[PDB]
């Protein structure tokens, strides 16, 4: 009889997952467009959790479940509104808007402060918090209703089946995300034949608002069927944290999730700054190749735990095994890397021959000297030598071909290598793409990501199964609830934040905002991005592994 409820919940789970990706696939765009640092784009990303942590508290004191289906419905409806709200800042903000050649010819010749636009991110941040306030009722209350209507061995298995179908969402999310990150932000408003920036450039902000509008409409449509369907605490918390093992595990999980959440939030920016790949490719490769294998990994983990008869002391050893395997593959990321992009004036002297300690305050070279011009304009042009430059004026170029589609500057004062004197010094817009070898290494990156995430998923269910055998039977609901709350809150709100702070400390060139304020990051120090990204994710992981080993030792003792 209750097939209706299951269908509806599946729609909702598909909707929930679609929502989460639409947020993490638009990070590279929202950040790029509202012009905020990586830290805030982490804050905005976390606000979703921030809302989740809010709704929890409000129900805990002065709230409770009542008529589950209508509640799930109002939750999904609020999630959809929130998606629509998050898309809304685009319709009342304005158009998302340097080719100046050398001006040796001419030499020695308030509103921005009051920029509400500067706190316009506060809109998206709110919308995401709405989404968080609305999503929370889905999972726990849906599982409660299931367990209310379930025969022997049904509610839990139902979680499994629903989780499987949910994996159809990330597939569409990334697929749609790959489609809308190729469409310029003002698509339909501006004639797309004049926009010079390309999807590979670092100023390209794709249609994120389409992502959010589609996610919101899907969420509302999935909220529709839920209507017309049905017709002390602290004391235990004390105990749950009194059990040393539980504490070890929650800490163990928190460490890994923070390594997962940071990596997910900034994987698109890492793909783009290390290898030359845009966001559209990354999105679709994660959606077509990685997600089916991730679902296969989750299924295989469940089956391995269900068939091989792995007990408590054994399930922990198996999950640790998955981790050693995942970490091994992750630690391989450090051998499939790529040299730094030589951005004259940022990683080297302007003459392109001497490398310097600081990106900041690099003295102008003869070539980039008399040509006085801005020093905060990121209009990158790469020359025949293959070294990126900052701006056509900072490269000392004199003449331009014109607004014709291929814009090739000439007579550039820099690029004064003596080996190409007979050759020209033309430099076309954009940065120059990385050598083929790096594009090749991108595929090793995708393969290592696939294998890592497969071995990660292999231990997915094991986490829930363990969090229930490490704790006394009468504390389970509270123990798993506190686990989920700690993981979501801490990992979700803090990890996108400090990962972005450290990625910020790796940034080389920032862009002026409306009124003289660090805006967004135009180019990064790839190698440092790695040591701060791949590095913080590895230590968090290694530390998780280290505690597991300790946990296994202890479990091997407690039961023996
Ligand atoms: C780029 O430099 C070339 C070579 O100097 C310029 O071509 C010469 O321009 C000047 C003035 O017209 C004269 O030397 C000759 O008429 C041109 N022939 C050459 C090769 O000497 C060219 O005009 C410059 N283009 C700009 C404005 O960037
Ligand atoms: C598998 C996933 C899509 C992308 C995933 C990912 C991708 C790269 C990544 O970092 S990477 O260095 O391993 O590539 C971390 C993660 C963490 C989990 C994250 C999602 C969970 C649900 C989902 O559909
Ligand atoms: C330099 O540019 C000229 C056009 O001005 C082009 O004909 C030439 O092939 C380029 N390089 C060489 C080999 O001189």
């Amino acid at each position: 009889g209750l097939k209706m409820f299951l269908a509806a919940l599946s729609l909702s789970f598909i909707a929930k997952t679609l929502g989460a990706i639409i947020m993490k696939s638009s990070i590279i765009h929202i950040e790029r467009r509202f012009e905020i640092s990586s830290s805030l784009v982490g804050f905005i990303d976390g606000s979703f959790e921030i809302g989740n942590l809010l709704v929890i508290v409000f129900v805990s004191y002065f709230g409770s479940k009542l008529h589950r289906p209508k509640l799930i419905g109002i939750g999904c409806f609020i999630m959809g509104i929130g998606g629509v709200l998050t898309a809304l800042p685009h319709f009342f903000m304005g158009y998302y808007r340097t080719l100046s050649t050398c001006l040796i010819n001419q030499i020695l010749s308030k509103g921005c402060l009051k920029e509400s636009g500067s706190y316009m991110w506060i809109y998206v941040f709110m919308g995401n918090m709405l989404r968080g306030i609305g999503e929370t009722p889905i999972v726990p209350l849906g599982l409660s209703y299931i367990d209310d209507f379930a025969k022997e061995g049904h509610s839990s298995l139902y979680l499994g089946i629903l989780n499987a179908i949910a994996m159809i969402g990330p597939i569409i999310g990334f697929t749609l995300g790959s489609l809308f990150s190729k469409m310029y932000v003002d698509i339909g408003y501006v004639d797309l034949s004049t926009i010079r920036i390309t999807p590979t450039d670092s100023r390209w902000v794709g249609a994120w608002w389409l992502n959010f509008l589609v996610s919101g409409l899907f969420s509302i449509i999935s909220s529709i069927p839920f209507f017309f369907l049905p017709q002390g605490f602290f004391q235990s918390f004390k105990s749950i944290l009194t059990n040393p093992l539980y504490v070890m595990f929650v800490l163990l999980t928190l460490l890994q999730v923070s390594s997962y959440i940071g990596a997910f939030t900034y994987v698109f920016k890492y793909v783009e700054q290390q290898y030359g790949q845009p966001s559209s490719k990354a999105n679709i490769l994660l959606g077509v190749i990685t997600i089916p294998i991730f679902a296969s990994g989750m299924f295989l983990g469940g089956y391995i735990i269900k068939k091989f008869k792995l007990n408590t002391v054994g399930i922990a050893k198996f999950s640790c095994f998955t981790a050693v395997m995942s970490l091994s593959f992750y630690l391989l990321y450090f051998f499939i890397l790529c040299e730094n992009k030589s951005v004259a004036g940022l990683t080297m002297t302007y003459d392109g021959n001497n490398p310097v300690t600081s990106h900041r305050d690099v003295p102008l070279s003869y070539c980039n000297s008399d040509c006085n011009c801005d020093e905060s304009q990121w209009e990158p042009v790469c020359g025949n030598n293959g070294i990126t430059y900052i701006s056509p004026c900072l490269a000392g170029c004199k003449s331009s071909s014109g607004n014709k589609k291929p814009i090739v500057f000439y007579n550039c004062s820099c690029l004064e290598v003596t080996g190409l004197q007979n050759r020209n010094y033309s430099a076309h817009l954009g940065e120059c793409p990385r050598d083929d070898a790096c594009t090749r290494k991108f595929y090793f990156f995708v393969a290592i990501q696939v294998l890592n995430l497969f071995f990660s998923a292999l231990g997915g269910t094991s986490h829930v199964m363990l969090i229930v055998k490490i704790v006394q039977p009468e504390l389970k609901s509270l123990a798993l609830g506190f686990h989920s709350m700690v993981i979501r809150a801490l990992g979700g709100i803090l990890a996108p934040i400090y990962f972005g702070a450290l990625i910020d400390t790796t940034c080389i060139k920032w862009s002026t905002n409306n009124c003289g304020t660090r805006g967004s990051c135009r180019t990064y120090n790839s190698t440092s991005f790695s040591r701060v990204y791949l590095g913080l994710s590895s230590m968090l992981r290694v530390s998780s592994l280290v505690l597991y080993i300790i946990l296994i030792y202890a479990m091997k003792k407690k039961y023996q």
